[PDB]
């Protein structure tokens, strides 16, 4: 399901930036390692996602020191992540209660 | 965020039906209890969601024995849930690796 995959990719990318500002190739490498090789993201996929996140004010970009484009979570992006994490956590506990 | 709330509601409703076929008022009651009262879903919200899920072949409906409309996960709906659970579980382990 394409839109769920995009949702999953967005969550992963935001959690990478939560660990620290990063650039596209560094993010790909980190996600490849964290997924034991099972998730090899494409440069162009990240550009597509980051254009939307920047438009929405969730992340911002800035140049490093061949200069790399770095991305950072914004203050709004951090707050949105925390709200999402807390509400999905409540969902998890609801589902836990529905089973046993 | 409205679309994330809808995503959360969909997941909860599908997990209710995973526990057994059910009807709208019974589902509301179960979700209210499982959320310790914090999630009181509206009849009309469930109708909206169930119209889409039925259209998509994820659930189907049938009459009980004042007769209630019962809903069941379909074979496709069960398979979609399992695939979603497995892939989001992989996401969780990816995020775990990104932290420590
Ligand atoms: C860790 C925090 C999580 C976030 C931020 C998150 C976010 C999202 C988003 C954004 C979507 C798609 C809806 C949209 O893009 O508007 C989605 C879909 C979904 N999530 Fe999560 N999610 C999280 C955790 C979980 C967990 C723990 C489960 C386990 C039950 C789960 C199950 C699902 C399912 C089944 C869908 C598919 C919804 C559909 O196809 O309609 N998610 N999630």
């Amino acid at each position: 399901p394409k839109e769920m995959l995009r949702a999953q990719t967005n969550v992963i990318l935001l959690n990478v930036l939560k660990q620290g500002d990063n650039y596209v190739y560094g993010i790909i490498k980190q996600v490849k390692e964290a997924s034991n090789g099972e998730m090899e993201l494409n440069e162009a996929t990240l550009y597509t996602i980051f254009k939307r996140l920047e438009k929405d004010g969730i992340i911002s970009s800035y140049w490093g020191d061949g200069r790399r484009k770095y991305y950072r979570l914004t203050e709004i992006g951090h707050e949105n992540m925390r709200l999402a994490f807390e509400s999905w956590s409540r969902v998890d506990k609801i589902i836990e209660n529905l089973e046993a």
